[PDB]
């Protein structure tokens, strides 16, 4: 399991607040992509995490004239392209909805003003677990369509044993 080893030494070699920080970040970015792996993977989808829009539009649509288009600056985790639709998908993992709506908010603007532009149906979706209750939520009517069993197996423990190891060793 070389993701926690990777933390256990980082966090065994730390000595300084700032590196700790840093540390901090990395599991929780961490703890996010191994949601979206897990995710897709009992979902039967391609795991991406980060593409930007531009190569999306360029998937689903190879002969777009991008020139015309004025394409924000974004990357979304993943998408899925149905036949018909366009789904974007960001993965979140927090015990609250607080994050999820700043990206749904966020993605709504950005996003589907440029893609009713080229002409292409698009959903903003967001699937959040909950790192303590493993309870998954989801925002996107097509989506829950498309899905509409979610028991995905998850376990966060381990990341939550990483924290906990820094917040001790830092509790000055
Ligand atoms: C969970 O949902 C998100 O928050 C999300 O998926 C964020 C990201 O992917 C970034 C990496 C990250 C992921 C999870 C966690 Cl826990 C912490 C960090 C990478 C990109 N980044 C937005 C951004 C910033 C700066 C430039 C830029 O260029 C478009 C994009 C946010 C963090
Ligand atoms: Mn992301
Ligand atoms: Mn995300």
């Amino acid at each position: 399991d070389p993701m926690y080893e990777q933390f256990l030494q980082r966090i065994q070699a730390v000595r300084t607040a700032t590196v700790a920080k840093d540390i901090s970040a990395d599991i929780l970015e961490a703890r996010h992509d191994y949601f979206g792996r897990e995710l897709c993977r009992a979902l039967d989808i391609e795991y991406r995490n980060n593409v930007l829009l531009d190569e999306i539009i360029l998937d689903v649509y190879p002969g777009v004239n991008l020139m015309e288009y004025n394409v924000p600056h974004v990357t979304p985790d993943n998408y899925i392209w149905t036949g018909d639709m366009l789904l974007i998908l960001d993965y979140k993992v927090s015990v609250g909805h607080d994050s999820t709506e700043v990206t749904y908010k966020k993605y709504t603007t950005l996003i589907l003003p440029v893609m009713q532009e080229i002409g292409i149906n698009t959903e903003i979706c967001i699937i959040r677990a909950n790192p303590v209750t493993n309870q998954i939520s989801i925002v996107g009517e097509q989506f829950k369509r498309l899905f509409p069993t979610i028991p995905v197996e998850l376990n966060f423990a381990r990341f939550f044993e990483l924290r906990k190891m820094l917040l001790d060793k830092f509790a000055d």
